[PDB]
Order: structure tokens, then C-alpha cells, then sequence
């Protein structure tokens, strides 16, 4: 029949993926090798398509692939996987991909994912909080320009601030952190910005006379990023929820 016109159509389909800011086309050769025919219907070897999506996941998932970050004082460095990420839902994507390809019309798409944001754009744009552990300094960029910066005091050597791609998932005022040392601690805080799932976050360090330098090795935090009370207030007021926070 003319289901040939069909099979020829999907063989020429330009399938374009947009993932983490990168664009590429699915090679025609892969499409042709997926092209199958059964039950009198033109189709795609779902097993092969699923392997391809499983590969997209392993190659691009920001949940299992570190992020290249353009730091302020060191050029491009690698920031480990953090809490701010996404994962391609294999079965949903495979089905959506097949449907798209079988339709036989050129298309561009970003994968179906689960996480803190979709994959139709780069994980890190030009708005984020940068926490340089080596320099014990913090920057807040808004649309590509520093909107505020300041020295900070990260966690002490025993309870180090973990590196990774995090994000401000919540904002609380007059909160009260709690942890151990043993011997629990309280230490109330005027502004709390959790960026982790383990207690780590940004907050005013009222009880800290000096920030920056090597302070953390002496009077280091329990993991949080201690911030000068006055700065923290201005930060909190301008940092929107969902803002990425890179710690390296
Ligand atoms: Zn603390």
C-alpha cells in the first residue's frame, strides 16, 4: 500500500531535541533502524527507541551529570550534582518520542522530566547565587550582573558545606535551626534559605564578628553559609524562590 509514503516520511523527519540548552538532530540512520512494520502498521522498535532515551538520560540528566559552571574567580569549573536537577522519565519520553517520529513531521522538543525545572533551557542561566568555598565568598547574580556579594563563613572542617548544584527551595523569617555537635544547638536566625535536603542553607550569622578568609577552620559553621546580618537581609529581600545556588 502507500504506508510506504508513510515510512518514507518518517525516514526523512528531522527530529530535533533541545536539552540543557544544547540542540541536536536524531540521525536519520537511527530512525531508519527503528523503522519497523507489523500488524499492517508502520511503527518504531519501541525497544530501540527506549534505549536511545535511556541514553539521553545517562548523558544529560543533570541528576547524574555534573554541571560546568563559569565561576567568578576561576573560569569554568565542575560543580557536582546537587539538589537542583531533573531526570528524563524514560517511558513517558519514549512514548512521546515515538508518537512524534511516527507523525512524520519535523519537530523540536525537550524531554519529559521530573525535578526542579524542565530541560528546555540550561540548568544555570544568569541568575543564581555563587558560593566560592575556596575564597569563602558569596555572589548573587541577577540577569548577568552582580547584585550583591560578601564574604561568608562556611562549615568547619568536620561539618563541611557540601559542594553541589543546589537551589533555594524555601524562604523563612525568624526561623530556628537545630542540630548536634553530641549536644544539640539552637541559634535562632532572622533569615533562612534552605538549599539542601539535609539542613544546609544560607542565613545571617549574627554571632560571627568576622567573615571570609580562613575563619571557617576556626569558628566554622555546621554546614550552613553564615552571612553578615545586614547583607543577608538585602539578599533575602531580592533572592526569589527557586534560585540556583552553586557551591564549589
Ligand atoms: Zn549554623
Amino acid at each position: 500500500k502507500e504506508q510506504l509514503a508513510s515510512m518514507n516520511a518518517i525516514a526523512n523527519v528531522k527530529a530535533t531535541y533541545s536539552i540543557n540548552g544544547e540542540t541536536f538532530q536524531i540521525p536519520s540512520s537511527d530512525i531508519m533502524s527503528w523503522l519497523t512494520y507489523n500488524d499492517g502498521k508502520v511503527d518504531l522498535d519501541t525497544e530501540q527507541v527506549r534505549q536511545y532515551v535511556t541514553d539521553l538520560g545517562t548523558k544529560y540528566n543533570t541528576s547524574t551529570n555534573d554541571t560546568k559552571f563559569k565561576s567568578t574567580k576561576r573560569g569554568e569549573v565542575t560543580v557536582p550534582v546537587g539538589t537542583y536537577s531533573w531526570t528524563i522519565q524514560t517511558d513517558s519520553e519514549t512514548e512521546a518520542l515515538k508518537k512524534a517520529i511516527l507523525a512524520g513531521q519535523d519537530f523540536t522538543r525537550s524531554p519529559i522530566v521530573q525535578g526542579g525545572t524542565t530541560a528546555d533551557h540550561p540548568l544555570i542561566e544568569d541568575t543564581y547565587i555563587e558560593v566560592d568555598l575556596e575564597n569563602q565568598h558569596m555572589w548573587y547574580y541577577k540577569d548577568g550582573k552582580v547584585a550583591l556579594e560578601t564574604d561568608i563563613v562556611s562549615g568547619k572542617p568536620t561539618t563541611p558545606t557540601p559542594a553541589g548544584v543546589f537551589y533555594v527551595w524555601n524562604k523563612e523569617e525568624d526561623a530556628t535551626l537545630k542540630g548536634t555537635n553530641g549536644t544539640p544547638y539552637e541559634s535562632p536566625v532572622n533569615y533562612w534559605m534552605p538549599i539542601d535536603w539535609t539542613g544546609v542553607g544560607i542565613h545571617d550569622s549574627d554571632w560571627q564578628p568576622e567573615y571570609g578568609g580562613d575563619l571557617w577552620k576556626t569558628r566554622g559553621s555546621h554546614g550552613c553559609i553564615n552571612t553578615p546580618p545586614s547583607v543577608m537581609k538585602e539578599l533575602f529581600g531580592m533572592v526569589e524562590k527557586g534560585t540556583p545556588v552553586l557551591v564549589f
